[PDB]
């Protein structure tokens, strides 16, 4: 199947075991911004659901399917590959919605649906939008979408911006500096200092921060889920040109994302921006091993290259240069292994 | 191999990926109690190493092998199955010990070692001593040990003691009761509350605690690594009879462990007890489904049965009863997926 | 031919005596009230050691100590000064009507001819970490003019050293060096010099003061007796130390200060630059390890601080320190002539 | 050599020791205005470098030579007399430019270059442009310049303007009046007050200031590096006639400088004016011993005479008079020892 061909079994085992825990489903459900904004997107656009056929990709507890049922959907196919599928069925029955929500256990790349659907709903967003590679499952599911059918969410915007944060940089460098020791219990570790810096700086930093650390207006990269093919997400090239608003050290790039539910009645946005209330996605920062100095008015140009890997994540390459000085940084990050700060 | 036969590949992949991180090796190395005590055990028993042949099972960074070298070992075979083996090789070279330390990449169950050794060293201990099932690799390695040989550590003691912790017990329900509401954004979640409770109780709790929650002297189960066969660790039956020192509600069993290095000069102990400075192993607590009331002077008797599984861990079966009242409780827990509660 | 020129590069000496030829630098020392007031107290409280005696003031600067000796009743004071300040001292002697008692002799004390032997030598020859500037050798050299029965003011000098923890200072210095880790400074890869940069920054002793709570063990004391010592004794100063750690943590280096004692006939007067005492223009001095050492309370930190005199009127400092229980060792080289004034 | 003949060894030793520190090179490199403007001048005039032969006089770290290489230079001879030369060589190798950059250790007055060059680059500017006398080394290097050749920078403009700053002027006496006391620890210091005043006024003041303290449009003195000979810088006579824009007391002259890189594509300016972002050169102020009252519309005429000395600096003589009143003041300053006032 498309899923198995792009995924190491070890990764998939761990992945679906994770989502098989009620505590993890609870953790997502209790993100009120997320869950509440999905409910608002679906109910405020009830006409996009009324008497329609719906596909919920990765239904987990079933919560989004219940929202579709509230909005008047005729039939909702709720596809879920983890053992959580059986718990969703328990809820469908206990909520007397067996006539409207049909749980389909399995991977959306592998199951058979009885009919085409009018609209697909999902919450496939990971850290930095793309982690977990579930957007590919979401896009894959369009094989079941009627022509002119809709996608909720409809588009995704990734935002990137340069930041200054000496404390974070030193925090990571300090951890790496353990391997600088020439006599740890009598052992010279220093030959590994380079490998250690590489490893620590390969970790994207997941937390939030004060917006005043951003040194330029963000650059936007948009994925249109109505138009995109899953293949489009195997190699994501994001060029950027920042006009520096402040002088200082650029320690790296900060990432966040918005998704929009573009319904018939209104467009509803779910944002993970640092200007907005915190979600369980927080924000993500990719550190440079060495910061770049820029003055206000300079331009910081480069590319963020995301290569999907078989562990359901991405290999991140960031290259950035201050155009006026040729000061350049290149970095490699492993999105699967973030530092939760 | 013996390893592959007892381990699901997925588990092994994740396991050795974990130890391939310098950050995880560092985490262990910076546990000063652990690393310092190993060093002390090896150096203070230098006559057990001087001019000897040594096997380091799962050498990681190589640190214990460097200690064996500090103690004068003639030759050290350092076996390591994760990619960390290449970093250990770098350190052996940079510390000018290529004549003394040989890194062997691979599983100790699978590699070829050329000769028998005088002593095996290893740090194979997991949570509750047995988690990760690496003690079996350690014992397996005795195929390379001379009959007169030694094991460092030489013995391992797992300690169990009953505890009272009302807040810990109540917490499970507080979390599970998320599901006990009729209209979460319009949805009745209550049908899943029992399943949520069950899930939380299946998780051993990793953190530390005030020793004043302990209600009796611990019961000790000793593995003698010189005498034990790896097969001895597939099923570990730990009967216990606690002589209650305090009256109250027993909410479960607390676990910790000690290991001893029994050398020619002295015995050195490494302890993860809650009476000792904290280590990266913390301690482990397993809840009963229902607390048991016990009076000071009562006896709390039963069994903790640890059944090895192919996820490099154990299923923990606990049965306990107050002998004087006949009140009984049990739990079955999954050690592979503990709840890390520590703050 | 002179002892001074034989041990001193001309460049260093020119700069050195130019520095002290400035009235502003003399003013700076004079306005150190602890220093100047304590010298005055030492001399006046021991006036019977000066009354009707012959005095040599080694490096008189403005003449201030010679004026104190005159206040204490000295019969004749030879005030030797090699910088152009000698001419300003002469002006003050005349304007204070002390021409019959204070005789300024311009030149280096190693090179001038004095008319008679003296009863007592006074000087302020102490530099940073006591020994910087190597003026203590000039002070000791001057003993060729001292009567067998003679005294030295100050009489002894105590150097104190203690381990300290200060993550912020360490990080502050490393941050400066990290400039040289850049792979693309305006397009230029600087990183090949990162090692040289770290060495250079960490070679700088840090002159400032600090909270005594950063100290992790009781100080070790090294005493120089100026009555007994010979010049040659200061070419190589070896200070062994063994610290009993009172606190657990990272040792980022050794902190240094010094006391001198004026051992007079009436009383002993102490001038201290300790961090427990009011600040002086000597502040205190800290020598960083390039890599900190972890120690727990009860551990011992042992090693040697070796000072090798150099021709730039200072010392090459080698500090080697080891945590005895673990063999964790740090070795560092500092250039005392060029400290980082952080205050 | 020309260098040794004009420089006291003592000065030269200290001077090249200073530039041998990576931290000092770093200090200059991190002056973004300076470094960035050099890079811009070189890169925006790439046709002056593309496939050309270049001489870098005093390359330090090598940074300007790397800029010349970025601009496409065929060959760059990078001359450096301090031990920094060894580090520059490390950078040339690590940046894979050994085929294009040749580091030549030594003084430019003493080394041999294998061929003539098309363009000379340097950053030889000191305080008030001329301090350090490195401009003479820059001009000396033209012995290697082709008749076709260019100089980057091409011209240097020193600007001078009268300023009012009552607080700066009064500060000198506040400091000097330390000596105006009859009993400093019993000593009458007053006889040295005049010498102290003289000493403070002999120091040019390095810092920055509000442009509103300037009382007239600056007068400019231009050195054309294409045309000037070394000898032209031994005696620099700068006549001035200021037309006062503001009425008030003139406390002295403020100095700054600009350099221009006059390339084939464009002229690029590097300015240290008080109207521009600050550089590590700040600005320099020389006080008059006595301020001069001038009315708006009055003229302040005189001369600033800079006499080179063998300490790689200048003796500054300033004489000024208000033409309408005949009120006159002067000062003699020592540029080698400025007072760094900036905070
Ligand atoms: N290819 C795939 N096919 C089916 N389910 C998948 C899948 N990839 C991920 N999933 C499931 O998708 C869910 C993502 S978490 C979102 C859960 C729920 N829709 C909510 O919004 O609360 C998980 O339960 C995961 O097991
Ligand atoms: N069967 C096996 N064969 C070889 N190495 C193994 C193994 N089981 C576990 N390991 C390795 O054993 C190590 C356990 S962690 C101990 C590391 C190091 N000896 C120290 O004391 O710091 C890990 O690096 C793990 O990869
Ligand atoms: N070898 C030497 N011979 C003579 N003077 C020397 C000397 N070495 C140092 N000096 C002088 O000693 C002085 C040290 S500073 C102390 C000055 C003064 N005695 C006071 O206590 O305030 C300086 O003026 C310095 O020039
Ligand atoms: N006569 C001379 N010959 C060679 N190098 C000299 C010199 N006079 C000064 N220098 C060197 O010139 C440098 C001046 S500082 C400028 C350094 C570098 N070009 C930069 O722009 O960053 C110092 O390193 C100093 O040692």
């Amino acid at each position: 199947s498309v899923f198995s061909e792009r995924t190491e079994e070890s990764s998939a085992v761990q992945y679906f075991q994770f989502y098989g825990y009620l505590s993890q489903q609870q953790n997502m459900m209790q993100d009120y911004v997320r869950t509440g904004t999905y409910q608002r997107a679906i109910l405020q656009n009830h006409t996009d659901f009324k008497d329609k056929i719906v596909l919920d990709v990765g239904c987990g507890s079933g919560i989004l399917s219940f929202f579709a049922a509230q909005a008047g959907a005729r039939k909702i196919y709720a596809v879920e590959a983890s053992t959580m599928a059986q718990h969703a069925e328990v809820l469908v029955k206990s909520n007397n919605l067996t006539d409207r929500i049909v749980v389909i256990p399995g991977k959306v790349e592998e199951v058979s649906l009885p009919e085409q659907v009018d609209i697909i709903i999902s919450e496939p967003m990971g850290y930095m939008l793309f982690n977990e590679r579930m957007l590919e499952s979401y896009l894959h599911a369009k094989k079941y979408l009627k022509p002119s059918g809709n996608m909720f969410p409809t588009i995704g915007d990734v935002h990137l911006a340069p930041f200054t944060d000496e404390q974070l940089y030193m925090e990571q460098f300090t951890k790496a500096n353990f391997w600088y020791q020439p006599s740890f219990h009598g052992v010279d570790l220093s030959a590994l200092r380079g490998a250690a810096v590489d490893e620590y700086f390969r970790q994207p930093v997941v937390d939030t921060f004060d917006i005043r650390i951003l040194m330029a207006k963000s650059v936007k990269y948009t994925v249109n889920f109505l138009e995109a093919k899953e293949g489009d997400l195997h190699r994501i090239e994001i060029p950027f040109k920042f006009h520096m608003l402040h002088s200082g050290l650029v320690h790296g790039l900060a990432f966040w994302f918005d998704v929009a539910f573009i319904g018939s009645i209104m467009t509803v946005w779910l944002s993970t921006a640092p200007t907005e209330p915190l979600t369980h996605w927080y924000q993500v920062r990719c550190l440079f091993q060495s910061p770049l100095f820029a003055k206000a008015g300079d331009t910081l140009s480069g590319t963020c290259l995301l290569i999907a890997n078989k562990r359901q994540s991405y290999d991140i390459s960031i290259v950035a240069q201050v155009d006026q000085t040729g000061s350049k940084s290149s970095n490699l990050l492993d999105l699967k292994n973030p530092f939760f700060r």
